[PDB]
């Protein structure tokens, strides 16, 4: 018998839908209260002179709906590196020396918890996705993490550098295909974010860049994705359908330039406006095909870029305040951790469902949506199936 | 009737294997003779006074089996960005300013050609993979190309920044799954590499910097990949089987750091020695399941890191000197173009197959291998089926 390329293909493909089998999360040790961040931020940047600007920054932190955030940077590390406290001093190398080491360390912690939950030999991992918006190096963070966890050296790696806030959707859209087209494929997915690359002192001039100093926080999340679960693997959610789109009238809305001064952020245009004006379209393309029109009847995981996005979406669509609970909880407790955020929220949804003894991992509901938002302006959509408890 | 995730997955997947349906390539316009380069390079870098070092470089360029390379950089641009011409000076904002605009323009040229060959409308592209090693930005080169080509806003992007030389394997490995798991999916892949980011002056202390300045050249390549070819599509090669592995005793062999002075390559260990020692393993892994042990009976595409790599691989396996023609031709005519190189070589192989009326797109042979080599030390393997000409 001659082995045909067609016969190899039928034999090489998995059968069933891509399934999230574990979630692990992790943060750095230094916790930072939002209530007193203004006094702290303006103190440690030798910026007490700029008084009228401080009062604006209070309003920003007051409206932020963030209780606290975790950060690898502390006052110790800042004294050892004052170039990072300037608004615009040459400081990429100091910042790169931080994040190149630290992004894969925080990554490893999250991976360990996901692997433990999955409870299979780490040797059965076939594929690794590693996602970060905090520095770049060669070999990459994906390699550092392969070494740190001691995965099989012939693990298939996908390093996704410098993507931004929507990449939490991007990693699920990728993992979905790797699992569904490969029999026995077990995909480890890691998003790890460190605002050391982004942190700077303030100025009157670029107001946009001060909003970031109030929302962004550090965090890592890991998931395990695979098709055809063994009886001894515990499914959480199915990945069903995925979309990435660029919003119209959105050119230059969220910008990120990696410079000699580190990573800079620029807002033009009304991000919340743009997302809310265009959000029903994304929902229709996802859910019309399934015969679903009631957006209060599906569970919600939406990247919390700030509190304005969430409020303007809710208002536009007429979501009950319950639907953003899991999203608003992660925002309050951690802030905007960029790509990691939606994976944390997905954990928050599971934890709540178990806690209040609801019928499914998705607040007792069958179908759900995950949304990443970020530069483009890019919207990533993932349609989900809950699992029964 | 009630929609099931299992019934959705049956509908949503492709049938057959991933098929390269098109290849297009581009270079910057300024062409550069290797015969003369040592004088050019030492003048524009105000360093003819370093005369013993020039002799080392003349000897490197002599040993390189490179006739010529293409360069975005020229004399006018270096004279107007003199921070690039130092060995070490703050030069990153200058290089980023260049390659963020340029890396995607070059990609668009290659993509346009690939699209023409494929012969379908660009509205039927569903996925874009963009791969470079030359700067970063948010939004990224992927969003920049989508805009330049006027692809659909809801195209699914995969932005692979900063992976280096093995990535031509990585982009086929990725595209194989995107295509095979999604019915109707047509994948535009683009690798685009500009050496403006790594080009610097010479010094005695870092003799490894200098090897790079003698091997690395500029270029872009694009391919269309898809499963279930239409009657009016024209298959070139099938993607059968992919692998990635890190080599033992290879820690630190190829390093790359993005700093304020630009991208810097580093070398420990003997890179040709490590690849030669370990390659037969990768081939047994790939080909024994297909009952192939005679590596002269398959067609080759190897990343030409240097002549050394190709010289020792051929010596170790006992390959008839014909197997590595295609590979050595792209090296001779274009130099080490990192991620794009193996895609130029694939095209060269199909080109030469047609010129000489051979039975198949792979020099008359049915079965082939593509090898990516890069930082790790990483080795990508891609098993290819050729097509009856």
């Amino acid at each position: 018998h001659m082995v045909s390329v067609e016969e190899i293909r039928k034999a090489q493909r998995a059968e069933g839908p891509a399934t999230v089998m574990a979630i692990g999360t992790a943060t750095p040790p230094n916790c930072v209260d939002q209530s007193t961040y203004p006094d702290y931020y303006f103190r440690i940047t030798n910026s007490e002179h700029m008084t009228e600007l401080k009062e604006k920054f209070k309003r920003m932190c007051d409206k932020s709906m963030i209780k606290k955030r975790y950060m690898y940077l502390n006052e110790e590390i800042l004294k050892e590196n004052p170039s990072v406290c300037a608004y615009m001093a040459p400081s990429l190398d100091a910042r790169q020396d931080m994040v190149v080491v630290e992004v894969p360390k925080l990554g490893k912690e999250a991976a360990t918890k996901a692997i433990k939950e999955w409870g299979q030999p780490k040797s059965k991992i076939t594929h690794l996705i590693f996602c970060t918006t905090s520095g770049v190096d060669m070999p990459g963070a994906d390699y550092q993490l392969t070494k740190l966890l001691g995965l099989r050296p012939s693990v298939k790696r996908y390093m996704m550098y410098q993507q931004g806030c929507f990449a939490g959707g991007t990693v699920l859209r990728l993992a979905k295909d790797l699992a569904e087209n490969n029999k026995g494929a077990r995909v480890l997915v890691v998003c790890s974010e460190i605002t050391a690359v982004t942190f700077r002192g303030p100025t009157d001039t670029h107001l946009d860049s001060l909003v970031g100093q109030a929302l962004f926080g550090d965090g890592a999340a890991a998931v395990i994705v695979g098709s055809d679960p063994l009886p001894v693997e515990k499914p959480l959610f199915q990945l069903v359908w995925t979309a990435q789109t660029i919003l119209p009238d959105s050119e230059g809305a969220i910008d990120g330039h990696l410079r000699e001064v580190g990573l800079t952020f620029h807002l033009l245009k009304d991000v919340p406006g743009l997302i809310s004006k265009n959000i029903e379209k994304a929902l229709v393309e996802a859910f019309q095909p399934l015969g679903i029109s009631d957006y209060n009847s599906i569970f919600w995981i939406a990247h919390p870029g700030g509190p304005a996005i969430l409020d303007q979406v809710e208002a536009k669509l007429g979501l009950k305040p319950e639907k953003m609970e899991a999203t608003r909880h992660v925002l309050s407790e951690y802030g905007n951790m960029s790509s990691a955020c939606v994976l944390f929220i997905l954990d928050q949804m599971r934890k709540k469902s178990i806690e209040n003894g609801l019928g499914t991992t998705g607040e007792g509901l069958d179908w759900g949506v995950l949304f990443g938002f970020g530069p483009g302006l890019t919207v990533e959509t993932v349609v989900l199936r809950s699992v029964t408890l």
